[PDB]
């Protein structure tokens, strides 16, 4: 059965998408006022050398600290999002941060040479890149495989959009308190997601392998987290990050 998207549902959508244009920059504008990318020799991917240098990592954490803020803004435009206490909205952006911006940062990668490409070769990061910000293989390596496998479903910007709403609205998340109304407003938007396949999409099993991203974001959270937390330990770190970046991750 191929129900139609109902009045709300297509609200839904406009909303999401005229939210997701004023929150996301497909020119990569802004990225010349983060701190510059510096890359040094690190062939072998020695781990000693990359943390005593860190030479990505300013740069980086300026990428991720300006890309935690436009979710933010994204966040405040889900509808329903506002009608949960601002304890559950802060606890919803903090543990999906990186989720999402693993979800945004799609539309720049390209499979024409693995890499996510923003401009020149000075915008263009490639693994070595992640590796000189203090990351290692166990977290890099499925990023890559998970970068690839969403790109492949080659999603509507409609389907783009409800998948990070999707994402951040999520009621197993640590810490939160309203459970119930964090699933009604997630399933509010998964059926909005599911009626949108069933009749927008064309053929040739897409709802299923998008669900299935969002558990593979679980666990590229988790490593995330584990790597954070070695890099929050080398000693004159915090420099190299952002407030924004030392709370939601610290
Ligand atoms: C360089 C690769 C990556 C992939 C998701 C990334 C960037 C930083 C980190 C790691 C971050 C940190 O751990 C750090 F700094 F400590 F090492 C931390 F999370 F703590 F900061 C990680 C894992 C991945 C990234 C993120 C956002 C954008 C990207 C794409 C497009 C845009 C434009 C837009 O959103 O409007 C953008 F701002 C950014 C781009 C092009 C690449």
């Amino acid at each position: 059965l191929r129900p139609k998207l109902s009045e709300e549902q297509q609200r839904i959508i406009a909303i999401l998408l005229d939210a997701h244009h004023k929150t996301y920059d497909p020119t990569y504008s802004d990225f010349c006022q983060f701190r510059p990318p510096v890359r040094v020799n690190d062939g072998g991917g020695s781990v000693t050398l990359e943390l005593s240098q860190l030479s990505m990592l300013p740069h980086l954490a300026d990428l991720v600290s300006y890309s935690i803020q436009k979710v933010i803004g994204f966040a405040k435009m889900i509808p329903g999002f506002r009608d949960l206490t601002s304890e559950d909205q802060i606890v919803l952006l903090k543990s999906s941060a990186i989720e999402v911006i693993m979800l945004r940062s799609n539309e720049s990668f390209t499979m024409d040479d693995m890499s996510w490409t923003c401009g020149n070769q000075d915008y263009k990061y490639r693994v070595s890149d992640v590796t000189k910000a203090g990351h290692s293989l166990e977290l890099i390596e499925p990023l890559i495989k998970f970068q690839v496998g969403l790109k492949k479903l080659n999603l509507h910007e409609e389907e783009h959009v409800l998948l990070m709403a999707i994402c951040i609205v999520s009621p197993d998340r640590p810490g939160v308190q309203d459970a119930a109304l964090i699933e009604a407003i997630q399933d509010r938007l998964s059926n909005t997601l599911q009626t949108y396949i069933r009749c927008r999409h064309p053929p040739p099993l897409l709802y299923a392998k998008m669900i299935q991203k969002l558990a593979d974001l679980r666990s590229l959270n988790e490593e995330h987290s584990k790597q954070y937390r070695c890099l929050s330990f080398q000693p004159e770190c915090s420099m190299k990050l952002t407030p924004l970046v030392l709370e939601v991750f610290g």
